[PDB]
C-alpha cells in the first residue's frame, strides 16, 4: 500500500556485510545453486561488517590467507562466503544495471521487487525481504579465466527501494568480486552511496502517537 514514507531519518548507509567460514579448495559448492541461495547460512560466521557502499575488491596475497576487508583486517579472504544485503534506492526513475564481472569464485545475486513500508513517527520500517529467486550466477570455470559479465537490468522508480541480496564464494586464493552499477544517465559506479541503505528498527509501539 505505501511505498513510501515522509520521515526516513532511520535510513543509513551500506550494505550489511556478513562473512561466513567456506572450506578451502571446495570447488564443488561454488557452483551449487541450492549452497549459493541458502546453504551458506548454515556455516560459523567469521565478521559481521555494516556501512559498506564500496562492495567490490580484488584480493590475492600469496603469502596470506588473510587481509584487510571493508576496513577489518584479518578477514579470512582465501576461502569464505561473503552475503552482501541491503536496500537500493532509485535517485531517479529509469533502467538501473547490476553487473557481475570475472567473478573469482562465484556469485549469485537477488534483487526485488520494490518494498512496501510502515511510514512511523521515527522512521520508516521497509515490509518486504529476502528475495528468494536468484537473478545472476556466475561461476569461474575450475582452473580457467572466469570471463564472464552477466548482468541485470530493470526500471526502477524514483524514490523507490529494492531489496537486493549479493553472495559471493572464494573457495582458494584470488577473490575477485567485481560488481558495479550502471544508472539510467549511463555512469557506472563502484560507490554505491546514496544507493544502498539499512533501515534502522524503532520501537512498534511508539510508530504512531
Ligand atoms: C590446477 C591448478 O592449480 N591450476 C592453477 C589455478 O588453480 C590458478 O587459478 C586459481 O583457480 C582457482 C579455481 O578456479 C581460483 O579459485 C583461484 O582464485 C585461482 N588463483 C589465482 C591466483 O588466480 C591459476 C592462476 O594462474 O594457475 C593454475 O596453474
Ligand atoms: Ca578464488
Amino acid at each position: 500500500t505505501a511505498y513510501g514514507c515522509d520521515i526516513t531519518t532511520n535510513a543509513v548507509d551500506g550494505f550489511d556485510a556478513t562473512i561466513y567460514q567456506y572450506n578451502a579448495n571446495d570447488l564443488r559448492l561454488i557452483r551449487d545453486p541450492t549452497f549459493m541461495s541458502t546453504g551458506y547460512l548454515g556455516r560459523n560466521v567469521l565478521n559481521k561488517i555494516s556501512g559498506v557502499t564500496v562492495p567490490g575488491f580484488n584480493i590475492w596475497n600469496p603469502s596470506s590467507r588473510t587481509a584487510t576487508v571493508y576496513g577489518v583486517k584479518n578477514v579470512n579472504y582465501y576461502n569464505m562466503v561473503l552475503e552482501l544485503k541491503g536496500y537500493f534506492k532509485a535517485d531517479v526513475s529509469g533502467d538501473y544495471k547490476l553487473t557481475l564481472s570475472h567473478i573469482d569464485d562465484s556469485s549469485m545475486l537477488f534483487f526485488g521487487k520494490e518494498t512496501a513500508f510502515k511510514c512511523c513517527d521515527a522512521g520508516s520500517i521497509p515490509l518486504n525481504e529476502a528475495p528468494t529467486d536468484y537473478s545472476l550466477f556466475t561461476i569461474k570455470p575450475s582452473n580457467q579465466v572466469n570471463s564472464e559479465v552477466i548482468s541485470a537490468t530493470q526500471y526502477l522508480e524514483a524514490g523507490k527501494y529494492y531489496p537486493v541480496r549479493i553472495v559471493f564464494v572464494n573457495a582458494l586464493e584470488r577473490a575477485r568480486f567485481d560488481f558495479k552499477l550502471t544508472i539510467p544517465s549511463g555512469a557506472v559506479l563502484d560507490d554505491f552511496q546514496n544507493y544502498i541503505y539499512q533501515f534502522g528498527d524503532l520501537d512498534e509501539n511508539s510508530c504512531h502517537e
